[PDB]
Parts: C-alpha cells; sequence; structure tokens
C-alpha cells in the first residue's frame, strides 16, 4: 500500500538531513529558549513559530518509556512518563518542554502511525514503517504540513504520556461505531482547525442562538475558528408564537460578536476566527451589509466626540478657575461671562446641555477637572472595542437569481423566516450598491456564491451547504470540520525538473494522514464527531505557487503560469479522491456514501471532463469552470497526469466509491506557510523582490527575493549577469564603485579619513543621506537642509540606487523585455517601480484552480485606494464568471486605523 | 385549620361585592378589550394592567368540562375544554381570551387550593371551601396579589385546559420528592418573579459563564429577572491553567449585558431585569465601579462627534459643489482653496483625516452626501444601545471591614481570584470615594452590606447569601427563587380603627399560599427546583403604608409613623413565622432545616429580642437593629400583638421547626401596586396631594388625592372645612368665587357675551392665560406679550390659585400647623410648595422595617439635584447605622437623558 520514494531503510529516520540549534527570542521595545534543534535549511522565523506556538512549552517528561501493547508494531508503541528514572533527578528538571523539531516531527507522524495502524490502514507492518519515515522526512524539509492545531496537539498522549481531563467532547470509537463521550482531553487529538456551525431559529434550546455562544466559545477556547449561515433566525419585528415579536438577527449577532471579543483564542494574543453569513433575501440584510459602515461611523464620532470633550471641559474649567470671586459665583453663566463664552463654545460643538450642566457640579463640589478619557482611530483603541461587528467575518450567500436580478434590474423579495411570505420588495440593482459600496468602505462584506457552491456539493441529500470556515476555504454541511494540510509546491522542484511522482507520492500520502486524523479525533459536539465520523471530509492544499512559478520562470500573469496551476490543482484532488477510493475498497466508503452516491460521481465526473479540457458538458452546474488548459502548460507530462489520474479516480469511484466525501481545499496557510519556508503563502502571488529575512542573531538584513537568482538561472542567463542583476535591485552597499559619486570624487573635497566611517554606516542602506555627523569638517546646520552641496540630486539618487539598490528588476541591465513580466509582484516594488498584477491575474488563477478544488480558495483581494465601488462589483461579478466560489475584497488604506 | 374573617358561606363567592365593565385600549398619537369586567371600586388604570398584562388574551376555550379526580373535592376539580360543545359554535368563539376579574381571581385561587388540597395542608374540606372564598375575596377587594407571573401564569392548566411542551424545566415530586423534568409548560406554575443565580470562574461548562447567558435568557423569555453575584471571575490579567491570562471580569459582564439588551422580556416592550454585584476585593473593582461613568462619557462623545461629521461633512460637500471646474480639481485640497478651509475645520474639530479622506474619495466617484446617521442624548438613541452597561442594575458588596478601613483610612487589599495573592493596595477612601462620586453621576453602583446580610442570613451551612435579585429584596443563597406577595396596608383600615385580627388573618392564609406555590412550581434549573424544594423561601410582603399612614392622621417622618411600620413589620413577619411554623409541625420543615436549626431560631431569637424593644442582646449581629418602639406607636394593641406573635412564632419554632427558611420581603410592587390601586407603592410615602386620574373616557382628571380628605376626616376637622381645604388645593375650576377677578371684575370691561366661553375653557386647569381667540373684542398681538392689562400679576396668580388651585396643603385655611408635616411627600406639591421629606426620613423607615424582615427592602432614594458627592456618602453610611442591607441612590436630574 505505501512504498519509498523520499527515504531509505536504513538511514530512513532522517536520511542525511542536517541539524543546527538556534537561539529564538521575543521581547518588546518576554520569551527565549536558548536551544532550538532544527533542520539546517529553516529560516529564523520558521525556527520562531516552531518554539513560539508549536513546542509544548511544559509537562514534557524527560525519561519516557514506551507501553507494549499486544497487536501494535515495535516502533509504534505509546510511551509514559518513567517515574522509576524521573525519581532519580531533580523535580525542576523532571519535566520540561520541547526542544527539537524531531521531538514534534516523531510525535505528529508516530501518532499518525499508531492510529493508522489500529484502523488497520496499512496492509504490512513495512509500510507503516515507511509512512513513519516517509511523513517525517516531509516535514523535516518543509514539504507538506498540517494546520497548527495538528502541530501543537497530536502526538502529546502517544508520544509522551501527558493526559487531562475533558468535557464536552466526543468521538466515534472506529472499532464499534458508537458515540463516545472523550474522557481524555489528549488521547484523541483534536487536529482541526475550523468548524462550520448550524444555528436554529430558537433562543435557549440546543443548537440555538444563546447554545451556540457556547459551542463558540469552546472552539475559541483551544483556537479553532468557527463559521455559522445565521439566516434562519427570524428578522426584527417578525411575529413569535407566544405573543411579541422578535429583536431580530441583529440584536443577537451584537452578542455573539461582543462574546468573540472576550475570549483570546487560546489563551493567547489571538483573536477569534468567526464567519457570519447572511442570506440576500433575509428582511435585515440591510442591516447586515452596512453593519461595519455603521459602526465605522461610530468609532470615528466617538473620537471625533471624545477629543471635543476633553478641550472645551478643559476650557469651561479654566474659566471657572480664572475668575475673580467665590465658586458659586464662578460657576454662574450668567455672573461668569468667561464661563458663558466658553459653554457657548462648548454648545455649538454639540456638547450636550446635560454633561456640560455636571462639569458645573462638579466645580462647586471643589473639583479642578475630571477624568474624560479619549480615544485614538487606532487599532488598539477602545473605540473599536466597544462598537459592534469588529470580531468577525461577514459575508453573504448570493444566488445566481439575484445576480441575474441586477442584470435585468428586477425586483428582489426579502420573504420572512416564520411564514415565508414577503416583508420587503427592494430594487435588486440597489442592494447590489449597497453591497458594493459597504466593501468599497469597510472589507465586509465578502461574498459566497450559493449556487456555484452546492453545484459542486457532493452530498445533497443530506442539506444544503449553507456556510463556511472564516476564511471560506472550507464549504461542507454544517457541524462539520476543516481538517486541513498543506504542501510546500516548490519543495518538488530540482534543476528544472518538477518531481511530479514525488508530488502523486506525496498528496496519496497526506490523503491518508488526513484521513488518519479523521479517524482519531475527538469533537466538540455530539453532532460534529458523528457528522464527521460520517462524511469524513478532508481539506488537502498547498502554498509556494507563487514561489514555485517565479523559480521555474513563469510570470504570474502569464497563461502558461495559469495553465501550470491548474494542472497541479486537478493532479493532487485527482489523486487524493483516488487514493480515498482505494481506501474505500479496503476499509468501506463513508456512511454517507451509499445514498449520495449519484451526486458525488457526478461531481467527481465534472472534474474529469474539466481536466480533459472540455468546453461543455456539465451535468447539473451552473457556471462551467474554467477548463484544464492544455496547450499552454509548461510540461505535457502534467497535463497528461491529471488526465490519468482522475480518469482513475473516477473508476475505482464506481468500483468501491470513496472514503472521504472531500479532498482538496487551499487555504490561506499563514503561519504553516512560515514553518514551511514558503516564498508564498496559500495560492498567493510574491510581493516584493528585495526582502529582509530575520537571522539568528535577531537583526534583519536587507536580501535579495531567492526566488529571483533562482528565475535568472532556470531562464538563459549566466551567472556573471544574475549577481549584475542582483546587484542592481538590493544594492552595493558601498561607495568603492559608485560612478557618480565615488571616493575619488568624495577625496575631491577634505574627505580623508572620513571614507570608512561613510563606507559601512552606508550598509543599513536607509536611501542614504549619512552624511550628518562630523563638526570638524570644513563646514551652521539648519534643519533638513544641508542635503550635500555638490552633487546634483540626481547624481545622489543615481548614488542611492547604487548602493541601496532599486528594489525592483525594472532598469536592470541585461534582462529581456520579455522577462519582464515574470517577476511581476502583488505590490509595485521598489519606489517608482510601477509595474504590479492586476486584480484580474489573481482572480483568473483562483478559478484555474477552483475547477480541481473540493472546496474553496482563501483569499482576500488587496485593491488600489484608487478604486471605485463599480470596480469593487465587477470584480466580485468577474469572480462569479469563472465559476468562483467565494471571494473577499480589502482595497489599500480604506480602513480607519490605517495611517 | 383555616378559619373565615371576610366571607360568608353562603355567598361565599363574592359576598356583597359589585361588578362592573369598563373599555381598556391604548393607542399612539393598538389594542382594545370593550368589555372588561371588573370589582366596582377598581380604579381606571387598575383595570388597565388587569386586562393588557394579566388577562390570558388567547386560547381560552368558550365552553369547559370538569375532570373528576378521585379524592379531591367537588369545587376544585380540574377543567379541560368540552369540544362537544364547542363543535357546537364556529371556530372564531371556540377559543378566544379572558374577559372579567372572577375568571382571574377564579383561576388563582383553585390552582392554588387544588394543589394545596392534594399536598394535604388543609385538615378538612370546609377550611379548603373557606380558603379558595376567603382568597378571591382579597383578591376582589384589592387586599392582597401576588407577583405578576401568578396573574398571568397560574390556574391556566387549571381553569381551562391550556396546556403545551416545556423543555429545560424541572420540579420535585411532592409526593415522591424526586427531580423531575416538566414535559408541560402550564400544569406546573412558573410563579416566581426573580431569581438569584450563581456563576463559576469557568467559561463553556455548567454553572459557567457562557452558560449562565442561556440560564439567563431563559428567565429573560417568560418575563422573570435574575441576579448574580460575579466576583468568583478572576480578573483581568489572572493566570489561566492553561498557558495565557484571563480577559476579566468586565469582558463577560459586557457580553451577559449586550445579551440582556437583545431578549424582550416576556416578548414585550418590557425591559429584562438584570442584577450585577462584585465584592469590595475585587481587584476589576475599579473598572466596575465606573463601569457605567465611563459609558455615559462614550454615549456624550458619540452624539457630539457624530453630529460634528454631519455638520463639517455637509461644508465640505458644499466646497466641493460649489467649485469651477472639474470633479477632480474640485477635490483637490489644493486647487480647491474652499474644500481647503472646509477640511481645516474639520481637522481642528477632530474629524478623523481618515474619515475626512474617503468623503473626498466619494465625492470623486460622483456622490452628493453619504448617510452619516447622528445620536440623541434621549432615552432612545442608539448611541445608548451602543455603549454597554445599560442593562443591568450594578451593586457592590461592602463588608463592615472595608468601612472601618475608610474611618481608619486603611490601605485596602484586592486579592487574586486564582490563589489569593495580592493584586493591588488602594487606600480604602479613594475607593469609597470612587463609589460615591460614581453614584453621583449615574445611579450605579448601588451598595449591599454583606455583613449585615448574612447576620440574618438563616442556613448559613448550606454557603453564605452572596447576592440578591434585580430590586434587591430578596436575599438566599444561590439558585434560589424569589416568591412574592404584598398586601394593601390601606384595607385594613376602616372607620379609625385597623383591622388587626384580619391582619393576622391576611398573612397566616397568604403564608400559607405562598408555601402552595413552592409545591406547585417548576423552574428553569435543576438545582434551581432542587434547592426552592430544599428551603422553600417566601416573600410576603406589603405597600400602601404612605397611604395608610397619611390616611390614619401620620406623618411620614414622624416619630410614631415609623414605630406604626416596625409594628406592622414585625406582626406579619412574626405570623408568617409562626405560620410556617405550624406547617411544618403538620407536615414536616424543610430538609435544609435540621442542619441549620442552631442557626435559623438565632435569627428569628434576635427578631423576638427587637419586637421587645431590646437595646442589646443580640448574638452575632454586626450591626444591632432598631428595636420595635413601645413609647410612640400609636396603639398599644399591636405593640402587644408584635410581641405576641413572635414569642409563640419562636415557641412552634423550637417545637416542629419551620416550613419555610425565609417568609418576607417588602418589594417595589410596581405594578402590582397598580392592580390593587394602592395609593403608594412598597415602602414609599406618597409624592403629591393632587393627582390626576384616568377614568373610564381614557382622559386624565386633576383631583385631589382621596388620603387628604381621609386624613382631615381622622384628625379633628369639620366636613365644611375639608371641602374648603380641598377647594384650596385642587381649585375651584371658575371665576364666579374668585375674589380677585370675579365676573362683576370682569363685566367691568367689555365682558357679556364672553363669560361662559372663559368659565370652563377654565377647568381644563392649566394655570390659566386663556383670554386669547377673541378678535372682535375691543382689542395687534405680539406673540406672548398680552397678557392682560388691567390686573396686577399678583391679582392674576391669586386667581390663578383660585381656580387652578395651589396643588399643596401649605397655606390652606383651616388647617393647624401642627398637621401640616402629615401631608409631606416625597416631592414639593405644586410649584412654590417647599415642604418635602427628608433623605433620612426614608432611611430611617427602611430601618424600623428592616429589623422584622427576613430578606431586604426594594428601595432607590431620589436625592436632590443640588446634592454632593459626600451626602450620597453619608447616606449610605447612614444606612449601614441602622442595620440596613442594600441601597440605592438617584440624584434628580443626574442622567444624560433627562430634559
Ligand atoms: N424575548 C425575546 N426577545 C427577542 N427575540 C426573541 C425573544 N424570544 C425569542 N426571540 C427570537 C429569537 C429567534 O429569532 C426566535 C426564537 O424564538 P424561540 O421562541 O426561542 O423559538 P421557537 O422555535 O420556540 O419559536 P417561537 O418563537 O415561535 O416560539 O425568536
Ligand atoms: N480564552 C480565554 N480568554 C479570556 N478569558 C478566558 C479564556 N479562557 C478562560 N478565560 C477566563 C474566564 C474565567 O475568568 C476563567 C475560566 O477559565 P476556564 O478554563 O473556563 O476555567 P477552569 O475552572 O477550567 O480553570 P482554568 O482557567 O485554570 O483552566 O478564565
Ligand atoms: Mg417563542
Ligand atoms: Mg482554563
Amino acid at each position: 500500500k505505501i512504498e519509498r520514494k523520499f527515504t531509505t531503510a536504513e538511514g530512513g529516520a532522517y536520511g542525511g538531513v542536517g541539524f543546527t540549534t538556534t537561539v529564538s527570542e521575543i521581547r518588546n521595545p518576554v520569551f527565549r529558549n536558548e536551544s532550538v534543534e532544527v533542520p539546517e535549511g529553516w529560516s529564523q522565523v520558521a525556527s520562531d513559530v516552531l518554539a513560539q506556538k508549536y513546542f509544548r512549552k511544559a509537562g514534557v517528561p524527560a525519561r519516557l518509556k514506551r507501553v507494549k501493547e499486544k497487536g501494535v508494531p515495535d516502533f509504534l508503541w505509546r510511551s509514559v512518563p518513567d517515574e522509576a528514572e524521573l525519581a532519580k533527578l531533580p523535580e525542576e528538571e523532571r519535566f520540561v518542554g520541547e526542544t527539537s523539531a524531531r521531538q514534534v516531527f516523531d510525535r505528529l507522524a508516530g501518532a499518525w502511525a499508531y492510529w493508522g495502524w489500529k484502523g488497520g490502514y496499512f496492509s504490512t507492518e513495512a509500510d507503516a514503517r515507511a509512512y513513519y519515515d516517509e511523513m517525517r522526512h516531509m516535514l523535516a524539509r518543509q514539504m507538506a504540513a498540517p494546520n497548527s492545531p495538528q502541530w501543537f496537539n497530536t502526538g502529546l498522549h502517544w508520544a509522551y504520556g501527558i493526559d487531562g481531563p475533558s468535557q464536552g467532547h466526543f468521538y466515534v470509537d472506529h472499532a464499534t461505531g458508537k458515540l463516545q463521550k472523550s474522557d481524555s482531553a489528549y488521547e484523541h487529538p483534536q487536529p482541526h482547525a475550523c468548524f462550520i456551525q448550524s444555528v436554529q431559529d430558537d433562543l435557549v434550546n440546543e443548537g440555538g442562538i444563546m447554545d451556540l455562544w457556547v459551542r463558540e466559545a469552546r472552539l475559541f477556547k483551544y483556537g479553532s475558528g468557527t463559521g455559522t449561515n445565521f439566516s434562519s433566525l427570524r428578522g426584527e419585528g417578525e411575529k413569535l408564537s407566544g405573543g411579541g415579536k422578535s429583536s431580530g438577527l441583529m440584536g443577537f449577532l451584537k452578542i455573539g460578536d461582543r462574546a468573540a471579543g472576550a475570549i483570546k483564542s487560546g489563551g493567547t494574543t489571538r483573536r477569534a476566527a468567526k464567519m457570519v453569513i447572511c442570506d440576500m433575501d433575509h428582511p435585515d440584510i440591510e442591516q447586515f451589509i452596512n453593519w461595519k459602515v455603521i459602526e465605522e461611523q461610530k468609532v470615528a464620532s466617538l473620537v471625533a466626540g471624545s477629543k471635543q470633550h476633553e478641550a472645551k471641559l478643559n476650557d469651561i474649567f479654566a474659566a471657572i478657575r480664572s475668575f475673580d470671586g467665590s465658586i458659586e459665583g464662578a460657576t454662574d453663566p450668567a455672573g461668569n461671562a468667561g464661563l458663558k463664552t466658553a459653554i457657548r463654545a462648548a454648545k455649538k460643538a454639540m456638547i450636550p446641555e446635560t454633561y456640560i450642566n455636571r462639569v458645573l457640579q462638579y466645580a462647586r463640589q471643589g473639583f479642578s477637572s475630571i477624568e474624560f478619557p479619549t480615544y485614538d482611530t487606532d487599532w488598539d483603541s477602545e473605540a473599536y472595542t466597544t462598537v459592534s461587528g469588529q470580531n468577525s467575518n461577514n459575508s453573504v450567500r448570493v444566488t445566481d437569481a439575484f445576480l441575474q436580478a441586477v442584470k435585468d434590474d428586477a425586483d428582489w423579495a426579502l420573504v420572512r423566516r416564520t411564514d415565508g411570505k414577503v416583508a420587503k420588495t427592494i430594487k435588486a440593482r440597489e442592494l447590489w450598491d449597497q453591497v458594493g459600496h459597504a466593501a468599497w468602505a469597510c472589507a465586509d462584506p465578502g461574498i459566497q456564491f450559493h449556487d456555484t457552491v452546492n453545484a459542486w456539493h457532493t452530498c445533497p441529500e443530506d442539506g444544503q451547504i449553507r456556510g463556511s470556515n472564516p476564511c471560506s476555504e472550507y464549504m461542507f454541511l454544517d457541524d462539520t470540520a476543516c481538517n486541513l494540510a498543506s504542501m510546500n509546491l516548490l519543495t518538488f522542484f530540482e534543476a528544472g525538473r518538477f518531481d511530479a511522482e514525488g508530488y502523486v507520492h506525496a498528496t496519496r500520502l497526506w490523503t491518508v494522514t488526513l484521513e488518519i486524523s479523521v479517524m482519531m479525533a475527538q469533537f466538540p459536539s455530539k453532532e460534529i464527531a458523528q457528522l464527521s465520523y460520517d462524511f469524513r471530509t478532508l481539506g488537502l492544499g498547498y502554498a509556494n505557487i507563487g514561489g514555485l512559478l517565479m523559480n521555474m520562470g513563469l510570470g504570474y500573469d502569464s497563461s502558461e503560469g495559469r495553465a501550470l496551476c491548474g494542472a497541479l490543482s486537478a493532479i493532487m484532488t485527482g489523486v487524493a479522491y483516488a487514493t480515498s477510493a482505494e481506501m474505500a475498497g479496503e476499509l468501506g466508503a463513508f456512511s454517507g456514501y451509499e445514498r449520495n452516491a449519484g451526486h458525488m460521481l457526478r461531481v467527481i465526473r465534472n472534474h474529469r471532463t474539466a481536466a480533459h479540457g472540455h468546453t461543455t458538458g456539465y451535468e447539473g452546474v451552473n457556471v462551467s469552470p474554467v477548463a484544464l488548459d492544455q496547450v499552454n502548460c509548461p510540461d505535457p507530462r502534467l497535463v497528461a497526469l491529471a488526465k490519468s489520474s482522475w480518469d482513475e479516480a473516477l473508476r475505482l469511484g464506481e468500483a468501491h466509491g470513496y472514503r472521504n466525501a472531500q479532498v482538496t481545499v487551499i487555504a490561506p496557510t499563514g503561519t504553516i506557510g512560515l514553518v514551511m519556508d514558503c516564498d508564498t503563502t496559500g495560492i498567493e502571488p510574491d510581493f516584493a523582490l528585495v526582502k529582509f529575512k530575520k537571522l539568528a542573531g535577531g537583526g534583519y538584513f536587507k536580501i535579495i527575493n531567492r526566488s529571483v537568482p533562482a528565475a535568472l538561472e532556470t531562464l538563459g542567463y549566466a551567472s556573471a549577469q544574475i549577481s549584475q542583476i542582483v546587484a542592481y535591485a538590493v544594492g552595493h552597499g558601498t561607495l568603492a564603485n559608485c560612478p557618480t559619486i565615488s571616493h575619488s570624487a568624495l577625496v575631491g573635497h577634505g574627505f580623508g579619513a572620513r571614507e570608512i566611517e561613510k563606507i559601512e554606516a552606508a550598509l543599513p542602506s536607509a536611501f542614504d543621506i549619512r552624511f550628518v555627523f562630523n563638526q570638524w569638517t570644513l563646514g551652521d546646520p539648519t534643519f533638513d537642509l544641508l542635503r550635500h552641496l555638490g552633487f546634483t540630486r540626481a547624481q545622489i539618487e543615481a548614488a542611492n540606487d547604487h548602493v541601496c539598490g532599486t528594489m525592483t528588476l525594472e532598469g536592470a541591465p541585461h534582462l529581456k523585455a520579455e522577462h519582464l513580466p515574470v517577476f511581476d509582484c502583488a505590490n509595485p516594488c521598489g519606489k517608482k517601480g510601477k509595474r504590479y498584477l492586476s486584480v484580474e491575474s489573481h482572480i483568473h488563477m483562483m478559478a484555474a484552480a477552483q475547477s480541481f478544488i473540493s472546496g474553496a480558495i482563501s483569499k482576500t483581494i488587496n485593491m488600489p485606494n484608487s478604486a471605485t465601488i463599480a470596480e469593487t462589483l465587477a470584480a466580485y461579478e468577474l469572480s462569479h464568471s469563472l465559476g468562483i466560489k467565494a471571494n473577499a475584497l480589502y482595497r489599500d488604506g480604506s480602513k480607519l486605523s490605517q495611517p
């Protein structure tokens, strides 16, 4: 079942990979572990996130002993502290924290193999030995990684003896199939990063509104995210059986929003991840669309008003203080003309008369001034915690019918939830307008295309897909969990070849492990435990496709680059489904499959019809996906492999079905992308060609984007000119080679024992005017303006581009113009660099990938500050053109916290 | 057991009480039932509250049939709809609503007697017949009434067949003693108005923070209030086992506060009643004390800032609009000097640069102005719903040690909840200062005296008394319910005699029924059901003691009036305890009594030591109560009865114990006082001597306070002079008898066919200047100022006092100066009336009553706007002087909503 392609049998643990140890610390202008062992190629920040957030910091026993279990192999036995050996050492060092990456690599794959074995997944013991070896190798060289909950939880009870009580958690016994209540907080890992949760139009019973906040709080405590479609909640003013009428959807959303703000996700600095989705026909949707817009207005008022009070109250207190006579007359606006002026100013600034009256009654008691805190517009201001809507991503579900109504300028009915009658009729175009402006003002609402989501839904018999997770990549039925892992697409690219069969080997074995994590997990709800057991969704993904594309010498907006993406998307998902189909053959499909086979192989078919590049022939899809482009793919192998693995994936599917109702999902990889040293996260392109790497010392050093020399290696450039181009962008750090301001030109003036001072005071490289401190030198200094006299300001900026670098490859020597788009990034590089990738470039590759992905693609498109509301809606409409399931926008410098 | 003192056996249903029917409607500048049958003496507003909020409005079967139960008496059988008879009538009128007061009187006492019988409370069937008859009679003539939940719930399933499903509710089977889950939403009444609820320092498990909001929501849905001491919640920054640290008490309080704001109590307009209490040694108490102070500042900023934005955004849009040229230059602050001025003004008014930038980007898209809602300071403004802390009464628990520390100027340690270590040390005096200022600025925090509460705690073995209900009258262990009912103290006063033995008969039989309501009730929690079964607390109270005092001719600040109060307080509680002791003899004490007997008879003893008027000899009390004043009581009978019934109450207590751990409590009677036509609510004095009675037509008519003629009857005044004094205060409504502006004086000028126009255009009586409309008359009218020429303005105001009344008895003819304090009210009467009752007058009678009350006394003292912070703290300190358990202050015109 499992074979070996990356590891040996003899050095199989870590076949020839080096190790080093670094210090990792964080302190404010607080944490430090002086020995952090990692693979040698690991960056400083990769070692940082590993120690700071993945290492089990306390309670690790210093000496362990295996626990032999009858029927499970030798190397896979659970381990418990050996107090006979710990009793030797002092109690200070009996229990410590993790210190090395292989500790975590071992506990992760050990737990995976241990559970996978007792689940009978591997048919041999050599396969388990191989799977164990192969897994830790892929982790060690940053080839793939599970979502963070796996990193800090799974293997804790298997490798060490760590245990503890647990309440309200459940699992399905893989042997019996019976639902059970978990009694260990660790024996069953909690490996799921997020959950889609349902809510019923009910206040106080299970599955209801108030109980949802308990369910969301349970998730937030351990660090998981949650998402929910709230549209079943009856609108404001809708009749309730008992007598009165409901307060409405917005009122309860504000409860859970305020609850989310108070629970630190995992006890950490981290915010709680929350997704709030409402359907467009909901009666209160107009309140929902403009929720963050209004609250933002309240923030702005909160700070304009608070500072107004502070200023004019100080003026009133000054007028009372500066009064000749008693306090009784000082505080009378009649007798005190100056106080009357200060109140006149206060009233005209809309300071309420009521508060003007109380500062007066303050002063007669004998008070000099009152504490009146004012607020700022910065992120940390209490004003943001005062208003609502700040603790959730808000998105609306739009159906194709609504988008038909805006193009027809038709009417749109908002229908009551209680009786199905029409509460309101509004032009669809003004509703679409509200969405566009709200997303132009603040980030939200995001948008998800209901009909596109459900056209690819594998199990509609058990309900519609109504919601998603906080980053909108996992889309399945309510009360199911996201089970995620992503691969570094760049680790498969040696010389100029993409290790294709090592890639298919990668997805196959990670499809296996993600399956084991469904088997081994406990869950925060009885229904979530039962459902994930019954459907076994997986979310395998990838990152560093922006970095890979650049490394192989292809641009992000190139048509060949998008065809490549759609290829590797098709291959990973195809093999994953085929792998799960093999799992269903040797173990049985998920219990919800038999009633859903008709639909699941329909979407499987549609995937295959797209790998063959067909224009038409799609069964029951609303927007035909963008087919696998055969012609521009920069390798005929991968297209032929995408065709073959999808062909078989259907064949085994007809044979046995599938062990899993979903397989693939593209996450943001916001933090696991850091520990894998991914140059680009998720599906994103790169953002710059000169970066600032943190290194072992703790400082940040300016470096060339490592993909730029590699790109200049895989095209036709020699090593002489690659360092020429690199020197152009990053700079030379010195004036020894600078043409315009040379040393010789410098000593033209009284310079001599002042050059080495300049020459590496120059490598901080902050676009230099470093000619500052020397007094003695043949000189009074006014302010900024002794820019040194003799050279043109063009000579200075030419010298600046020389030492400090242009930070772009535009204007670089020896670079052919046809090879310029290959270095385009999401933002202009350097200061008068002007090239960047289009909004449409982002969208069109999401499309190219979405056609071969079970769920959706995490994405928030950054748009220029100059963007208009029409362009905003155009982006949404353009996404719907190409079978996109969800999208989200943020315009540069939209929000109030932005300086 | 039960004997008859108010009703006959033959006309026992309603022995000679008349009935009438009124219309009751409410419409905005919406509800109307044209036939509302009530007892004839019932005021319009009493009939209003009965129909509008107590009548079961729908689902009442038009024809009922009894259901014969073996072993229960004839007249007490449950009733169910008789569909054999309803099938006759059309389905429009098969099920209707209640229409008459006797319907509710019958279902209340019928359910009381039905459950009381099957509980074996009455030893005869004649006693049940008597109890049934006596109960409905006391209700019919407004003698006593249970709290509102009893009015609209109990008897619904007994008298009519109304039923329905119910979740999450529990009761203890009175036969088995086993806890059971209620399956009927109506068979067991939900008669409890409020609950004290516990909370554990835990997020997501039962009894924890998030689960509390579910428990509070359950209460709010049916209309009950809740209170909780939150101090076990660990302070902000306190370490949590897992790793991080807690967000703190204030964060979670804001969750439940926001949750309370969204749940309409009972589905109605009514707000949810919520009590939030924190201990003074809590680390976050400073945030708690100033919670409403800061949020109020945010409201003021919210509206000053919002209106600022509206004004200056309009100015910016005006400057863009009034620009000669393109929109591209119109929106450039450089090219557009006028726009630069408007931004200059906006920036100096602290309008954030970020929002100034977005209105600019608005305008270039082609927008004339943006919706920027501004807020008001009035009660209904969204600003109040934006900020936190608005949905709860907040009070702090202070111990005697803290009050020792302010008088010693000692230090005060705020101790962590997790480890008991000191988090902070602060001078007690500045903490006391913060409390005083916060309560001087806004109403909160109220204050409860922990040690005074627990010195009178009957069952300390089962924990301390930590909290209370929203109006602070019910004080017992956590997770118990308030079971309340109050008596109209005035209904017992015929001629000049107080029907004393009818009063003792009243409390005895209402102590019985409140006991039955503990027996028959279901509860919102398993622990609340078990505990209230195990301790069976009762909260019997009274109202209309202010009206009674005035009727018997005694002033509120008189020492004789306070001695009277302390008398009737002692008698009611003494008989109630003695009654419950008799119940324990024939039925057994509550299960929690045997372990607590040592303490319960200690507080029982202390009560007796006070009825005998002892200065000293109190066991384990922190502040000795104010003893029953023997000398100034205006009746030696009641003092002798207070002594005797308390003497026996202890004797039966030693004999059998008590069926109930608490008996008496003085509630606000805010609405049941209306249906009982109580002139004064709870313990409050009256507020005016001229009132405005709503009458059958729906209009409001100016009337003399009915207690003023009665007071002038029970002292030595004749019927000639009582109408003289009445005419002085209410007015004459006519100028026929007016000395200063007579008819003869009027016709002195050209008046003739203009007098009858004046003479009852004069009885609206709005302090008249009714000389308005006539043109033709021997006359141009400038504005206000044609105050009619000929008379002095003193002649006019003399005529005004004649027709419109002085609305006070100050300056009234024939009234002896010694009899003036008898008419003092909580507010000055009329416009240059100046007498009113002291803050100390309120406090000293709460004291006189508190010594003979199991719980506390609902109270928020209204203080003059001119009050100082020192006076505020002085009132709190003065309350602690006399054994007050709780107090609350509100200064006239403190809050922002006050015009
Ligand atoms: N007191 C209340 N104030 C405001 N909204 C309320 C209140 N009670 C219920 N709601 C709202 C919340 C949801 O929108 C919906 C839930 O009502 P709830 O009674 O809990 O559900 P239900 O399924 O029993 O139906 P129904 O409301 O018809 O009795 O009504
Ligand atoms: N993620 C969180 N963010 C903020 N406060 C939290 C968080 N988790 C818990 N708290 C606060 C809420 C209460 O003050 C207290 C409850 O912690 P919780 O873990 O639920 O209780 P516990 O009794 O299990 O103890 P401990 O916190 O020591 O594990 O800590
Ligand atoms: Mg309801
Ligand atoms: Mg904890």
